[PDB]
């Protein structure tokens, strides 16, 4: 099927969706008003994304995977430019977050069976300590103040959550103990986590707030998971992008059941 990658931003919120099809990536956006076709064209197989706003302007790097490289797309307002991001990859799957304002970047990569990371400091791109066992990979994080937290979940007979406090990695209370396609998103600071899994073309979800994981009400067909989620308040509302084939159906929660969203591809 096609692959797909969701960011989103503000309370409106502003939605950018990346789809990789035929070793292309192009950009479905959202403003409040109707969905619309991006700037974004760039070859690639596998896409994941990550944003962040810096006053009130939106900031975007778009990962692609070619064969032997993933290339780093950069959006800073004013049109898209290749990034400092390099990698040397077997024909390759990359999950991305970010966190502040400096900001830093963390892009995990499942090449050949094997999860990898690249980290951004700021300065420059360093290798990070992460090296496990997968074949698929998605992440989310989220600041408690000024400390980061990383929840990887790696695809391999089992799904494993790897977590982050800032000091060292271990395995977390996840684990749905073939060929899972995982996406995460998270919100807060306790913090809530959904993490979404295509497998034998049904998508369900699991789901942390803090006290235990459970089965989510989400279950809908898709051989391809994408998720961004954003707070208003006090409520948490989800967008999560399932493929089959070429057709992408949008699934939204706005605090009151899964509906299915405006989103096309066209
Ligand atoms: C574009 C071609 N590439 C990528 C392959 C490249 C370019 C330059 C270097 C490269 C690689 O590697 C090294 C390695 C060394 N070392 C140890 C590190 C051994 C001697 C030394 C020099 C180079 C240098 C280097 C040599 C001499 C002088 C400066 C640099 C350098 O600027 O370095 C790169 C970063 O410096 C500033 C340039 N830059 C890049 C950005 C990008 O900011 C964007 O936004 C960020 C948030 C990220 O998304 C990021 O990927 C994105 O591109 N901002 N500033
Ligand atoms: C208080 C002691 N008792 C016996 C009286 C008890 C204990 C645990 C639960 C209990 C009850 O109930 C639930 C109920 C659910 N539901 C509602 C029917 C969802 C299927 C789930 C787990 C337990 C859980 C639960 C089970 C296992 C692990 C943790 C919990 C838990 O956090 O328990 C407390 C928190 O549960 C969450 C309550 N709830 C409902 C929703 C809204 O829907 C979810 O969140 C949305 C944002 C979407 O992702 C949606 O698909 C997803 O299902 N979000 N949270």
């Amino acid at each position: 099927s096609v692959q797909t990658a969701a960011t989103s931003w503000g309370t409106v919120p502003s939605i950018a969706v990346y789809t990789a099809n035929n070793g292309k990536i192009t950009e479905r956006c959202w403003d409040g008003k109707g969905w619309y076709t991006g700037a974004f064209n760039e070859p690639g197989d596998n896409v994941s994304v990550t944003s962040w706003l810096v006053g009130s302007a939106i900031h975007i790097r778009v990962y692609a995977s070619t064969g032997t490289t993933t290339t780093e797309w950069c959006w800073d307002g004013n049109g898209w430019t290749k990034g400092a991001y390099t990698s040397s990859t077997v024909p390759d799957q990359t999950a991305a977050t970010s966190w502040g304002t400096v900001p830093s970047i963390a892009v995990y990569t499942a090449n050949n069976g094997k999860i990898t990371e690249r980290c951004w400091d700021g300065k420059g791109w360093y290798t990070g300590a992460f090296n496990e066992p997968g074949d698929n990979v998605s992440v989310t994080s989220w600041l408690v103040g000024s400390a980061i937290h990383i929840a990887v979940y790696a695809s391999t007979t089992t799904t494993t959550e790897w977590c982050w406090d800032g000091n060292g990695w271990t395995k977390g209370a996840y684990t749905s103990s073939p060929g899972d396609q995982t996406a995460a998103t998270s919100w807060g600071t306790v913090p809530s986590i959904r993490v979404y899994t295509a497998n034998n073309g049904k998508i369900t979800e699991r789901c942390w707030d803090g006290k235990g994981w459970y089965t989510g009400a989400f279950n809908e067909p898709g051989d391809n998971v994408s998720v961004t989620s954003w707070l208003v308040g006090s409520a948490i509302h989800i967008a999560v992008y399932a493929s089959t084939g070429t057709t992408t159906t949008e699934w939204c929660w706005d605090g009151n059941g899964w509906t299915k969203g405006a989103y096309t591809a066209t």
